[PDB]
């Protein structure tokens, strides 16, 4: 996250990271046993870490879990990025509390304007590399799609949307991929994609939940 603030050990309790060794992309815990994240995060062998601030110190809230099994999305094009969500099933349930919960799925798409919290333990620079250890929020708001499109000609699809700031300075990055846009309580967007990070006229890209809320639900009721 380029641009935000300190979250606060625990203020973000959906907030996973995804470790495979070492932290490689977020994603949102929405019920015990399953987290949603980015597809362009699939690998093999991932432990769930819930429960996180500083992903580098052990401080006595997290939860680490492996994965039992990852199922990414069925039409999930890795050259456009359209579908650019994967679900993962915890081996076990996780223990929720207040520091440790799951976010809700949409019932409704959310508009341009809404104000939404991005978050994640990605690099904070837009120009070289730095990572943090504690977890980074960024408020920042929906776009239109027409300026979304207009940043982004040729790409986006309607499984996608931009948040964020035309100005620059404030986006998500690298790392921060498979984390949560939540706005009023629900997880309506996936980091997905960007041109760098924070640069100006080139916002973030999200993939657009509220269109994979069937799929996701159908696909936990059978696995
Ligand atoms: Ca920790």
């Amino acid at each position: 996250i380029v641009g935000g603030y300190t979250c606060g050990a625990n203020t973000v309790p959906y907030q996973v990271s995804l470790n495979s060794g070492y932290h490689f992309c977020g994603g949102s815990l929405i019920n015990s046993q399953w987290v949603v994240s980015a597809a362009h995060c699939y690998k093999s062998g991932i432990q769930v870490r819930l429960g996180e601030d500083n992903i580098n110190v052990v401080e006595g809230n997290e939860q680490f879990i492996s994965a039992s099994k990852s199922i990414v999305h069925p039409s999930y094009n890795s050259n456009t990025l359209n579908n650019d969500i994967m679900l993962i099933k915890l081996k076990s349930a996780a223990s929720l509390n207040s520091r440790v919960a799951s976010i809700s799925l949409p019932t409704s798409c959310a508009s341009a304007g809404t104000q939404c919290l991005i978050s994640g333990w990605g690099n904070t620079k837009s120009s070289g590399t730095s990572y943090p250890d504690v977890l980074k929020c960024l408020k920042a708001p929906i776009l239109s799609d027409s300026s979304c499109k207009s940043a982004y000609p040729g790409q986006i699809t309607s499984n996608m949307f931009c948040a964020g700031y035309l100005e620059g300075g404030k986006d998500s990055c690298q790392g921060d991929s498979g984390g949560p846009v939540v706005c009023s309580g629900k997880l309506q967007g996936i980091v997905s994609w960007g041109s760098g990070c924070a640069q100006k006229n080139k916002p973030g890209v999200y993939t657009k939940v509220c269109n994979y809320v069937s799929w996701i639900k159908q696909t936990i009721a059978s696995n």
